[PDB]
């Protein structure tokens, strides 16, 4: 037979592993000749493994590439103008990479060009909070110092924005053993630490969901018009560079001025990690200076973009996609989940071969360019919007499959989590210790959630990659898995290689299998059964559980509430009326050989996500449109609920006019109370 | 049988007269007790005469009424402050209604309050271009002076626009007998002229599709967050008020200053038509003074909104909507409409009562609150938007009936020019010396298309009726349909009534019955035909038409064109696809038992209209989101093509910075480009 069993058993481990070595041999660096070439391999061999249809779609948007002939570094310099300490050119390569070519140096993505020079303030993680504790509680300044931030916790084009925002003229991202050193494990190539000498790529945009910096709202075609580099979306104000903790300890070592705040301050190097600003006594007349000369180049990015046509609903579409391209050879990421991705076309095209269809359309796409901001998903869903408005029934990302090997990690929208309990409980748990049992059961164990005993985690999107467009833009229902720790030391660096992956994380490839079969499953599932496999009583729950907790955070000022009357009933009884329109739909749902009746339902089902998204966006983010969800304003990454409540609550005893403030918040209250209410009623029968 | 013709055989002139009479006896002005009143009427009747549901939608919208102890006025007041003439403070009220209570004064709805003095400046119909001619040619400065402008050519709301942008203090709106009073023709009550007394009420806002002006966006709902009236949109700056030819007369007689330039400057009354600035010598020390002490008011408004259950596909919803306030009785404008709408509700109703549904649901509004800015249908669009996006086949407009008794008079998206073609043909022409002939016989010979012989003219969609929010901002097909002259004189007038319809427009209610069956048989087909009535390939025709009409606009300048390398070639190439894939697309739809290709396809052909939509809309006209047509910003009632690149070429040689204004045509020719594209795009194979 040809069932989710057949597909499931045609998965190989082997394969993910053969495929993975097979991509991860030279860099394949976006708008590289590299990454065109293997667009091309894997075109081909979609169309091999049995696709009706396999397109590249291209588009030509801007890019930022260091300068091969003047290169990117820091100094200190001294009173003369002398440069007595350089950061790295490279990192050291890895063992059997030292003559491999065109490993792009560390740089950080869209820095502006610039040699500023001054005093040093250490800033800790650069969050929103970082810099408040320094300029309300510290009283220092950041105005026209370099400041130096560790990455970790939150997005570093966070970072930027909020080190830009504070006044600072540069700024420096370094990797903290604290952060990036595991205790007991050793440094590549002997385990899967980061040395000395590693460093972090990584983009530094702002872009809130907008693409191409300069084409936001339509797809960067042969005849876009361009915003000027002025107008562009995203760019950072001042020049930013990331350095590895040797380099990162010549810096902070002769850090003098005020002392940490306190322990959370404090990373692992042996250093006092003071604030600064400048550096002390003795050394109190030297600078630190950076040099940047990268360029913005407006570069080709090619997607792949295969398609398995619907037996019976070819104008419903599923989508499973994942980027392509990398910083430098992309063993994790993101070439372990592109591994996954292949073999997933492969088993659904031996089906295929077969004679077997699935009921719905499956779109596979390879993006391009998203390490530079989601801009190869993005130009593409910009391209073809309408078409996934109005047939999208759902996006699986696949990004790294492994980012450790503890446990699987699920993020995706409530309407999913059904389709996810169900699905773990049929595949066997790959875990030590838990051989003959499910993944359901080693993940619920390993991952309990916070709320619900016997049920694992499972968390909200944010952002941060290529399900971005889908879910907070268009609102189409978004899922993502993978293998996860108890995010990785070598995150971006050189060192991430096919070695690390093979000695080091999964050198059995079952986890990576079965994160396939996770992804592969929800596919299938999603693609093939007769009724949509969304719940929409899930999304219920967690609304007033989103209600309850944006209210706890408005009663932390009850007299405000008191003075400019802010209420939150209309949004728990739009919550209220969501339960309970939900749960008449679900009786339907179980209860109605109606083909049309059955659509019509299953139009409801697709149209459910779609309805959270409001035309007009979040306040000043005009690409993040869902109502219940959006990244967070602190922290692409992360996901906030209620997020224009959120936002307009946030920090609000700072603002001058609270009258203005608490206004705003009610504002958002009515937007969330109607959004709700209208998303219910789609649920409603529907004459 | 229940076919179309047992649908059309059912409607009866006699009954659209009875519910004509029963529905303008008294004032049904928008928030007033007697409109809640006819509304609850409507309700009862709907259910009465077979519907599934009937309920009541109510807003809370912001209305404009006069003070009824503080009435508006004008003065000529002289030296001393002396008001030695004063304009009437009601409309003499026609034979048998002197007694009728609440009839409203003339006013202009949204004015604020004021009492400003100054100098007369006559600015024709205050158009643009009389603007330009004024400050460009004549060198006249409106600032600081009071406005006096004929009513005519364009939108009311419109001229107070440009007369606030030309600085002017206060504006005087009159009905010149040039364009109110035919020749030959006898003033109310003894022919359908305007006496001179009679005076046009209406609203002057600016409000570009944003419904009630405090809630833009969002239902004006019971917990609805309101802007303040500072941040309102769409509200005048400078006070406003109508008057009739008699009192125009005296303001206009002693008018000096420059001469009119030329004869397009002069009405039919016995004055010069000066100019001004001011009055001539004897009269130079005396002045113009507007009182006006109007409020705005947030007022409860209900639209009757019935639902016809579809047997087949009830979540697909076919519209038939027109408004049920008036300014006074309403005679034709709208209750000639809203009778009509009676009678076909009653009709639907006679054939649901023996067992007939129609294949589609059917929904019927009496929208609330047009008058004041198409308030009733948009706030109820802006409640129901996901449903109407995702559902929503077509709206089928049903204002005035009658405006004349010549011909009829079509206006509607290309994707229903077929259908009204085809109906036309089926049913009788009404017309004197066309018996026994078509109504597309009568219809084509007396108004012929400019383009086609031996076809009909259809005009494009603009604004200024309930339709808007439906077309212009969510995109669903759109058409009306109704019986012109070769508007009217009595328009908004307390002479609008019964008699005069009766009397003296259409003694036989033959061209209502004649309107009821053209806006009738086009729901029947849209919400009965196994495909839907539409042909994408008539879209492709008038898509050609528009390129080539904004390219010979831009074509004034070729210097520019080839200065900033300004190319329509990809406008002209989506053009060509779109042509070769509608092609294609109609060629399967004739060409392929299977409901789900059928669906699939009718899918196809709903979304197409709605694939024209810019989720970003137009520039700075965020709820006009349509592409290819959106109300001219010169004049609200006319409709534009290419309106994004329309704006951006006109009156370009005036910009005082060309490559930016040459860069923006730019930016909207690839905007249009791509839209057209992607609307082809949706007529592909689905994968
Ligand atoms: C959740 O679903 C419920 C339906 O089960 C829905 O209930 C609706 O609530 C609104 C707002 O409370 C009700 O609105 C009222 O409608 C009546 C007419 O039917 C009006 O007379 C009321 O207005 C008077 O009272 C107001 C409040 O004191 C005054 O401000 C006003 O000036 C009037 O005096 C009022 O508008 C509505 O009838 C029900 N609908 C039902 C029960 O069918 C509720 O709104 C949904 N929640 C959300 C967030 O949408
Ligand atoms: C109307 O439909 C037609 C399809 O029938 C569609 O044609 C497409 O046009 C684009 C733009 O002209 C073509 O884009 C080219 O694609 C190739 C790869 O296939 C590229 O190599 C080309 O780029 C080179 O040449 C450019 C122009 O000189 C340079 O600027 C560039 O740097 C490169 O050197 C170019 O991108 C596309 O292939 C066709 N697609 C087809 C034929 O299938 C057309 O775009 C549609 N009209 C609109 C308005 O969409
Ligand atoms: C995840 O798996 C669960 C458990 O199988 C699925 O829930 C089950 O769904 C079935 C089919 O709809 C339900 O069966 C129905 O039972 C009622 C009797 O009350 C009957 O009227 C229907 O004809 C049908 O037999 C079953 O009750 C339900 N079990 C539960 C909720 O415990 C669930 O749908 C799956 N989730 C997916 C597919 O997204
Ligand atoms: C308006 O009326 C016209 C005239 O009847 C309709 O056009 C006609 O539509 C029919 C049905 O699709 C076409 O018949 C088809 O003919 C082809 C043979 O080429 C065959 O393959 C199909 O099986 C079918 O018989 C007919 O050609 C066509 N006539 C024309 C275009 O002159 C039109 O569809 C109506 N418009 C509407 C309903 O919106
Ligand atoms: C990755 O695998 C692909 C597919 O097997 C390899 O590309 C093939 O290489 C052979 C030998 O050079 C050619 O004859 C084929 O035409 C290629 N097939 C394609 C591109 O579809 C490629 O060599 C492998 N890369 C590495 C580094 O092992
Ligand atoms: C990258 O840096 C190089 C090396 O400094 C730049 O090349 C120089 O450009 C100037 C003109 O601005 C020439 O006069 C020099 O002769 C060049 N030097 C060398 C060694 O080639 C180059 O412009 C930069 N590339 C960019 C900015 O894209
Ligand atoms: C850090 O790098 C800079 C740039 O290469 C070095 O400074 C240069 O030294 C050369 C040779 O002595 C001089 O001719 C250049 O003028 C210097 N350039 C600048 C910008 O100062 C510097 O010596 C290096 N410092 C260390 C400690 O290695
Ligand atoms: C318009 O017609 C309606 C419907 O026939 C009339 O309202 C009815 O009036 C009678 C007698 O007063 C009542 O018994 C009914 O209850 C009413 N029916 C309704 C409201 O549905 C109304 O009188 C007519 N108006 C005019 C001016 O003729
Ligand atoms: C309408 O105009 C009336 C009449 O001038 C206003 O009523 C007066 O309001 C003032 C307070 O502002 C009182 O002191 C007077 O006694 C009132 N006069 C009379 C004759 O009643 C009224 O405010 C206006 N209504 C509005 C603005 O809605
Ligand atoms: C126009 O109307 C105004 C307002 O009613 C009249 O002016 C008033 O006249 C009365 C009685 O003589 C005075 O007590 C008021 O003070 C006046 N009001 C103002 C605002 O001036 C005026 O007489 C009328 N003019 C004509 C020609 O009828
Ligand atoms: O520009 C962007 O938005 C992201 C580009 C790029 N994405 P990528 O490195 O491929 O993946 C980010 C890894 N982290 C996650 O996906 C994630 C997201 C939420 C919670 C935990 C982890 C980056 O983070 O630099
Ligand atoms: O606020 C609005 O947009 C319009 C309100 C109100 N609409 P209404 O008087 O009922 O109908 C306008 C009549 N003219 C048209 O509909 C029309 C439209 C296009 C071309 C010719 C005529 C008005 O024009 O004052
Ligand atoms: C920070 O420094 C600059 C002076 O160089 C000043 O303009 C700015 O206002 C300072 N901010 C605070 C909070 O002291
Ligand atoms: C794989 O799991 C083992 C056992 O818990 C652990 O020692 C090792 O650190 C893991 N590898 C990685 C890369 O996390
Ligand atoms: C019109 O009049 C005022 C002077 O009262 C002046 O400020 C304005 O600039 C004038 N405009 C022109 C074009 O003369
Ligand atoms: C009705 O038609 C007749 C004949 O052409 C004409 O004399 C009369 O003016 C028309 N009535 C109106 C209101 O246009
Ligand atoms: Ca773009
Ligand atoms: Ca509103
Ligand atoms: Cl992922
Ligand atoms: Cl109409
Ligand atoms: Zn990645
Ligand atoms: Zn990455
Ligand atoms: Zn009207
Ligand atoms: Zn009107």
């Amino acid at each position: 037979k040809h069932n989710m069993k057949a597909f499931l058993d045609e998965l190989k481990a082997e394969n993910i592993k053969k495929f993975l070595y097979n991509f991860t041999q030279i860099p394949h660096l976006a708008g590289t000749e590299q990454n065109f070439q293997l667009a091309k391999q894997i075109q081909s061999q979609w169309k091999e493994f049995g696709l009706d249809s396999v397109e590249l779609a291209h588009y030509d948007v801007l890019l930022s590439y260091p300068n091969k002939t003047h290169p990117n570094y820091i100094s200190i310099i001294n009173e003369d103008g002398n440069e007595i300490f350089n950061t790295s050119l490279f990192e050291p390569p890895p063992p059997g990479y030292e003559n491999v070519s065109d490993i792009v140096p560390p740089f950080s993505a869209f820095s502006p060009q610039g040699m500023p020079e001054g005093d040093l303030v250490y800033v800790n993680y650069a969050r929103t909070e970082d810099f408040f504790k320094l300029e309300r509680d510290m009283k220092i300044n950041c105005s026209g110092k370099i400041v130096i931030a560790r990455y970790g916790k939150v997005f570093r084009g966070n970072k930027v924005k909020n080190a830009q925002l504070a006044g600072a003229k540069g700024v420096i991202l370094y990797s903290d053993p604290a952060d990036y050193f595991a205790p007991g494990v050793k440094s590549y190539p002997d385990g899967w630490n980061l040395p000395g000498g590693g460093v972090q790529r990584g983009n530094i945009l702002n872009l809130n969901g907008a693409g191409d910096p300069l084409t936001p709202g339509y797809p960067a075609n042969e005849y876009a018009y361009r915003r000027g580099i002025a107008e562009a979306v995203g760019l950072p104000s001042i020049p930013v560079h990331p350095i590895g903790y040797y380099d990162a300890q010549k810096l902070l070592e002769k850090m003098g001025g005020s002392a940490p705040p306190d322990s959370s301050w404090r990373g692992s190097l042996k250093v006092p990690y003071n604030v600064g600003p400048g550096f002390t006594g003795n050394f109190s007349t030297q600078k630190v200076k950076m040099h940047i000369h990268s360029t913005n180049e407006v570069t080709r990015i090619y997607n792949v973009i295969g398609t398995l046509r619907g037996a019976v609903e070819p104008d419903r579409y599923v989508i499973l996609g994942g980027h392509r391209d990398s910083w430098v050879f992309g063993g994790i990421d993101p070439q372990s989940g592109a591994a996954v991705v292949h073999e997933i076309v492969r088993s659904f095209g031996t089906l295929k071969k077969e004679g077997w269809r699935p009921r719905r359309t499956i779109l596979f796409a390879s993006w391009d360019a998203e390490e530079f901001g989601l801009l190869g998903s993005t130009e593409w869903a910009e391209e073809n919007s309408r078409l996934l408005q109005e047939r999208g029934v759902a996006y699986i990302n696949a990004d790294s499959s492994i980012e450790g090997n503890y446990t699987l990690r699920v993020d995706c929208t409530p309407l999913m989590y059904s389709l996810v309990h169900n699905l773990t409980k049929e595949l066997k748990s790959p875990d030590e210790g838990f051989e003959g049992k499910s993944l359901y059961e080693s993940w619920t164990k390993k991952s309990p959630s916070p709320e619900f005993s016997g049920m694992p985690r499972i968390s909200k999107l944010g952002s941060g990659n290529d399900f971005e467009v889908f879910f907070q833009r268009l609102g189409i229902a978004s899922g993502r898995a993978r293998y996860t720790k108890n995010g990785y030391p070598l995150y971006h660096s050189v060192y991430e290689t096919y070695e690390l992956v093979e000695k080091f994380y999964d050198p059995m490839f079952k986890y990576h299998l079965t994160v396939a079969q996770v992804r592969g499953g929800m596919v299938f599932e999603l693609a093939n059964s007769i009724v949509l496999p969304f719940d929409c009583r899930d999304y219920a729950v967690v609304l007033r559980k989103y209600a309850d907790k944006i209210y706890s955070i408005s009663m932390k000022h009850p007299q405000e509430m008191k003075t400019y009357s802010v209420s939150f009933d209309s949004l728990f009884s739009a919550v209220k009326n969501f339960t309970e329109i939900a749960s008449k739909f679900s009786e339907r749902l179980q209860d109605f050989s109606n083909p049309i009746v059955l659509r019509m339902m299953n139009d409801q089902l697709m149209f459910l996500e779609r309805a959270f998204i409001d035309p007009l966006g979040l306040p000043d983010r005009p690409f993040y449109r869902h109502v219940i969800y959006a990244p967070s304003s602190h922290n692409k990454y992360a996901g906030e609920s209620f997020p224009g409540i959120y936002d307009a609550l946030f920090d609000i005893e700072s603002k001058v006019d609270p009258s203005k403030a608490w206004g705003e918040v009610k504002r958002q209250i009515y937007v969330a109370a109607f959004t709700v209410q209208a998303a219910a009623e789609t649920l409603s029968e529907v004459a």
